């Protein structure tokens, strides 16, 4: 995610400071750093203006950053072929602390569950069902699963109605 | 020939395991300490990696042996006896 610092201050020019010791200008309040850049760090950042005159303020007071990875996605399936008709249940790998949402489309708007193993009730057909894992604010890629439903079973074959004497 | 099986790794301190399709490690299998495998006729083979704060643990093959097919049990031909 592009990585964006502001202040307040007026300036003729900002300057920027890394935690790394890495130094670039701008004349805008605002900068955003792309990450591709040698800019994009952790750590602790701080800014300080220079005016009209070519005086530099002293530097502010340092505001921490906080770049963390993407988790790595969990094992998702469901407890297996399911009769027409009946219940079923969902099924995620364990990670360390993260929480857990289900969704009922690819488009992760309609919420399902928060549940690191939820049930779906009443299955006819190969609905399918969309999770997400989320660490400490960041969510790991997207996992579908698709719970099958076995087909009806057949009606057996008696033979037609008849008579018999005693 | 012809039911489920499963795969099954050691504990280890945390860490993430992964498990491939394949020796090169392209095809993602799963990411379960212990996966389920489906459908097996034959003696196929998976891969796995463990790792720690990033660092892959070489690698390690398995393989589900497949037992051989059941063959049909014999009776007699077909045959008639009186009342």
């Amino acid at each position: 995610a592009d990585l964006v610092m502001s202040t307040s201050a007026a300036g003729n020019s900002y300057i920027w400071r890394a935690p790394n010791g890495a130094d670039t200008t701008t004349a805008s309040s605002t900068l955003t750093i792309v990450p591709t850049s040698s800019l994009y760090q952790s750590g602790n950042w701080t800014l300080s203006v220079v005016n009209a005159a070519g005086c530099v303020s002293p530097a502010s007071i340092a505001s921490a950053v906080e770049i963390n990875s993407i988790p790595s996605t969990a094992s998702a399936g469901n407890n297996g072929p399911v009769c027409t008709g009946t219940d079923a249940s969902l099924s995620a790998g364990t990670v360390s602390g993260a929480s857990y949402a289900w969704y009922t489309d690819a488009g992760t708007s309609n919420q399902f569950s928060t549940l690191q193993n939820p049930t779906v009730n009443n299955l006819t057909n190969d609905s399918t069902f969309y999770l997400l894992v989320t660490v400490n604010g960041c969510p790991s890629a997207l996992d579908s699963t698709t719970v099958v439903v076995y087909p009806l079973t057949p009606s057996p074959s008696l033979p037609a109605n008849f008579a018999v004497c005693e």
